[PDB]
């Protein structure tokens, strides 16, 4: 009906992937993946069944919490369409393997699965048992690997089943190293790191990028999925508003547990103390820009109307933030 | 019953840890670990109650496997006597905290707990839940911090009880630190960044070492009990011969399990076609004469003996090559 009308936006940069969310009863994580899988040709590729494939995507998607404001189905689906739109810009074309582009659109689908809506810090700090189970090092992330491999294995799940035995393991390994980079605490050392990629990056003639080896090419893919993780501040102001909504109201919750517990509340997560405004200022400012900046470098000009769209957004956000003439 | 004139020797390079063993009814982690508290005094320096000093132990002790030969509670207390030995180095007095020291021995004592007699790569290769759980990534020593960790929660066993929040917070982060460093596949990189440190050492007049922050000690800490894992070849003969031919035994039921599931077998896993004598030559050679020697370095001239012993092993088993 409309759903297929809405989905026929899945090629485009600013998805009303709430709309979808709504009109699939709930299920944008699976009939985005499954449209995009339609749309790249996968199924056939990779010899993955249908049946599998939607068996495998709906337990997914039934392991990201429905009570989690941000960190949810919605956020996965996003990310994955987001990286569908990416991996598509022209200064990447024929990069990337068949392999390499379902590495990184799974990595997608489950890079935040059963996110609980609180942070690493957090959960180092409360003495958790993910923070026990994973020694305080990328808690949330490893998790998040290990739920999504873990859910292959359920009756009918293995979407991977027809791939070889080196397809297996080569994905395997590109998922883990894209998911890891989804680790906040990782983004300057990325960054610093993308940065001088593009200072001496190789192209073609007709502009590709010369990537010719792993690091390289598994390096681009991590920066991929980061970017579109960080992609909220990117989007026309109505998609961008209703994420900021969901984040801050995640954050509040954690706060109020903070706050309860006698700890002191972690930055952004007080509920009475705290300027939207301000915060997505600085977000943009310190995180998001210096990150989206040095992606449309390395893409350039692939990127520019969504560099352009953030720094709107941002001079839409600093405007009614009263400041020095 | 006594015992107690063997471990007269736990300050000395190649104590009898198998005698220790044999009359301590198989408790040498135990023993070993409460003589080094009472020793160093870190009970009455973190408030530990003795009774669960012992408690603690003896759960980590019960979770290291009796049925592997080698990454047993005996190879446990052997690494944590070793690492003992080292920190009393004269080229490090003075140099660690009391709580740097009680995290190095600690880490020594959790490093290998609960190893099931298989490598990462096996687990890897038989896609275990351990693997999954961690992602390929130092899958034990992930397995081996989480488990000791969880063991302070057991009844009257939380030997950090009277720690401050700040120091709980330190400790841990370098028992992590410590422990994902004894990782092999982390050995070439761990050896080529403790040779750059060598390089440029600082030291007083009388040889003692000059650490400056954090990233130097722990540095030191991580080569030290990674060093003290990988110290047989150092120790008296008989304790080596002993250790050779655990560790033999144990990688060959890791061959069987291999070859039984039609699995490439491991290097020096296969039984039918192993060459021990040699294997200990190379693995002297390529990996444990060039970090003892570069320890040796670091802590000049404090482990010529060790050095000199390493040396005169090789050559035991290089002519009982047949
Ligand atoms: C560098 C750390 C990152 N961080 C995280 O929790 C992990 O990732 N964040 C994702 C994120 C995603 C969307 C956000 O808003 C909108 F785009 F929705 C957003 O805006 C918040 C809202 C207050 C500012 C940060 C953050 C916490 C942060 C304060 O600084
Ligand atoms: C299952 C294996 C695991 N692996 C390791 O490196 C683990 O670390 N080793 C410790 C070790 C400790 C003591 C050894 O001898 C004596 F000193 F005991 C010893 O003898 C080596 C080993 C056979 C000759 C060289 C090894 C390597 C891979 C083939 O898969
Ligand atoms: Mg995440
Ligand atoms: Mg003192
Ligand atoms: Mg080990
Ligand atoms: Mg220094
Ligand atoms: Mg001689
Ligand atoms: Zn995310
Ligand atoms: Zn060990």
């Amino acid at each position: 009906d409309v759903l297929a009308k809405e989905l026929e936006d899945v090629n485009k940069w600013g998805l009303h992937v709430f709309r979808i969310a709504e009109l699939s009863g709930n299920r944008p994580l699976t009939v985005i993946m499954h449209t995009i899988f339609q749309e790249r040709d996968l199924l056939k590729t990779f010899k993955i069944p249908v049946d599998t494939l939607i068996t495998y995507l709906m337990t997914l998607e039934d392991h990201y919490h429905a009570d989690v404001a941000y960190h949810n189905n919605i956020h996965a689906a996003d990310v994955v369409q987001s990286t569908h739109v990416l991996l598509s810009t022209p200064a990447l074309e024929a990069v990337f393997t068949d392999l390499e582009i379902l590495a990184a659109i799974f990595a997608s689908a489950i890079h935040d699965v059963d996110h609980p809506g609180v942070s690493n810090q957090f959960l180092i700090n409360t003495n958790s048992e993910l923070a026990l189970m994973y020694n305080d090092s990328s808690v949330l992330e490893n998790h998040h690997l290990a739920v999504g491999f873990k859910l292959l294995q359920e009756e009918n799940c293995d979407i991977f089943q027809n791939l070889t035995k080196k397809q297996r393991q080569s994905l395997r390994k590109m998922v883990i190293d894209i998911v890891l980079a989804t680790d906040m605490s990782k983004h300057m050392n990325l960054l610093a790191d993308l940065k001088t990629m593009v200072e001496t990056k190789k192209v073609t003639s007709s502009g590709v990028l010369l990537l010719d080896n792993y690091s390289d090419r598994i390096q681009v893919l991590q920066n991929m999925v980061h970017c579109a993780d960080l992609s909220n501040p990117t989007k026309p102001l109505q998609l961008y508003r209703q994420w900021t909504d969901r984040i801050m109201e995640e954050f509040f919750r954690q706060g109020d547990r903070e706050r309860e517990r006698g700890m002191e509340i972690s930055p952004m997560c007080d509920k009475h103390n705290a300027s939207v405004e301000k915060s997505q200022v600085g977000f943009i400012d310190y995180i998001v820009h210096p990150l989206w900046e040095t992606w449309a470098d390395l893409v350039h000009p692939d990127a520019q109307d969504i560099l352009d769209t953030l720094e709107d957004n941002r001079e839409w956000y600093q405007s009614t933030i009263p400041q020095a003439h």
